[PDB]
């Protein structure tokens, strides 16, 4: 049976993806970096099959209702019941969705319910007067009053205590998933909302369909923070814990894997899923992994295919920001979503492709427990079980060629084949040396010895 822990998620910003209908390009100024750039959802539905060919399973879009000027990247809403006219029509979005599901993947919609665009009508309203909280700035981050109830950036902070606005955001919620026929949504800013709304918009948006899944962005990186809205109804988290160290450390050569083994062990400790975690290296909102690698004078290629290869084979639900697969360079927002370019070299791409073959091939990447054999300065031996399988992923992770002894580790009298890369290691009077060359991964399953 396919469950959460084992899909593959495809992150597109729909305006910055793939422009499918120029005549709906109305506002569109690609030399603005703040303008609309003309990707869109007939775009989205042309690029189905290349997303599914690297493997995806699942395809999270930024949000698609309608937003005032200025609004490229869907966070600035005026209109929840609507697409946004740059984007396409209700028609469109309906059989995007039935397009991903003839080939098997899953939609999840980025969803608002914090704050309206600045100019939203509801302002100028009289008879929605207390639909926001009073217009403050946060200024104690520590007070998580004052984050529920302030203004974030200035963004119009609805006050979800009033059972009006509630209502409307419920309604709203329920009226997509009934119409569209949609798998998910990624919550918004969900530090932002009183825990007991989540609580109560969970068993609303399940109300129409049982198994929805919910994905939260609570922007932290301490996990015990995180993990507490885990508790309110929401099925998954973003775990930026996870990023703020698998960024860094792929970022650079001789540089310990770790805190990432940590970061697993406290991801077990706290929260009450913890497969059910959004791993990723970047996003929408940070400097692209591969502006990371130029700022370090290294080669972003061999970065990703390391970092990468962590991604698809630790525990966790893998989310690929769209161009990684390209080395898609950027700065800070808004430099980090620039348009996709699907016209290049197709090593990272096919990279990918394998990653996902062996995460959907072997369950062990996908349900196993996760133990650390080795970590040396960068070099890095795992081992995940599941039933009757046992995986070993090995990175490289520094500038020599590094040997390793197992001895113990693993079950004698065996061999470990390496199915990233065509590796052999046997055992040798119990023991395994496995050898890898700088900056190279390589993920092993163990298997009976084989021979001439
Ligand atoms: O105008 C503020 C800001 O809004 C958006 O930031 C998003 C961010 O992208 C989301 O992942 C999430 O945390 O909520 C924020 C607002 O809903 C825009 O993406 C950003 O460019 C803009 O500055
Ligand atoms: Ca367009
Ligand atoms: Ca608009
Ligand atoms: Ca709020
Ligand atoms: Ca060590």
């Amino acid at each position: 049976e396919r469950t959460w822990q084992d899909e593959r998620i495809y992150f597109i910003m729909v305006d910055r993806f793939n422009n499918g209908n120029p005549k709906n390009d109305y506002e569109v100024d690609v030399h603005d970096p703040k303008a609309y750039h003309g990707g869109d959802l007939q775009g989205i539905i042309d690029k189905l099959d290349y997303i599914k060919e690297m493997g995806f399973t699942a395809i999270w879009l930024t949000p698609i209702f309608a937003n005032e000027k200025g609004g490229y990247h869907g966070y600035w809403i005026e209109d929840f019941y609507k697409v946004e006219e740059h984007f396409g029509t209700l028609d469109d979005f309906k059989r995007l969705v039935k397009e991903a599901h003839k080939r098997d993947m899953k939609v999840i919609l980025d969803f608002v319910v914090n704050h309206t665009g600045y100019n939203h009508p509801w302002l100028n309203d009289p008879a929605k007067k207390d639909w926001f909280h009073e217009k403050k700035d946060i200024f104690n981050w520590a007070n998580q009053q004052e984050v529920e109830n302030g203004w974030l950036f200035g963004l119009p902070d609805l006050a979800q205590e009033n059972p009006e606005v509630k209502t409307y955001l419920f309604d709203v919620a329920k009226w997509w998933i009934q119409e569209t026929d949609i798998d998910g949504y990624r919550l918004d800013t969900v530090k932002h909302v009183p825990k007991w709304f989540w609580d109560e918009f969970a068993k609303e948006v399940k109300s129409v369909k049982q198994d929805f899944f919910l994905l939260g962005e609570v922007w932290h990186d301490d996990p015990r923070y995180v993990a507490e809205y885990g508790k309110h109804g929401i099925d998954a988290l973003i775990d930026f814990p996870f990023y703020k160290e698998a960024s860094t450390i792929f970022s650079n050569v001789d540089q310990s894997l770790e805190p990432l083994y940590n970061v697993w062990k406290r991801n077990v400790a706290f929260y009450e899923r913890p497969y059910l975690l959004g791993t990723f290296l970047d996003n929408h909102d940070t400097v692209r992994f591969t502006r990371l690698a130029l700022q370090n004078r290294i080669n972003p290629v061999t970065r990703l295919k390391l970092g990468l290869t962590y991604l698809f084979s630790a525990p966790g639900i893998p989310i690929m920001y769209y161009g990684t697969e390209i080395a898609l360079d950027g700065g800070e927002d808004p430099d980090n979503r620039r348009l996709m370019n699907f016209r290049t070299d197709k090593e990272l791409i096919d990279y990918v492709t394998k990653l996902g073959e062996l995460r959907a091939k072997l369950p062990s990447l996908r349900r196993g427990d996760f133990e650390l054999l080795y970590e040396k300065d960068g070099m890095a031996l795992f081992k995940r079980t599941y039933e009757k399988e046992t995986t070993v992923i090995a990175i490289n992770n520094t500038s020599k060629t590094q040997k390793v002894t197992l001895d113990g580790e693993l079950e004698q009298g065996k061999e470990l084949r390496g199915l990233l890369a065509g590796d052999l290691v046997r055992s040798k009077d119990g023991k395994y040396d496995i050898i890898l060359d700088r900056e190279t991964a390589e993920i092993y399953v163990l298997a009976p010895k084989t021979g001439l």
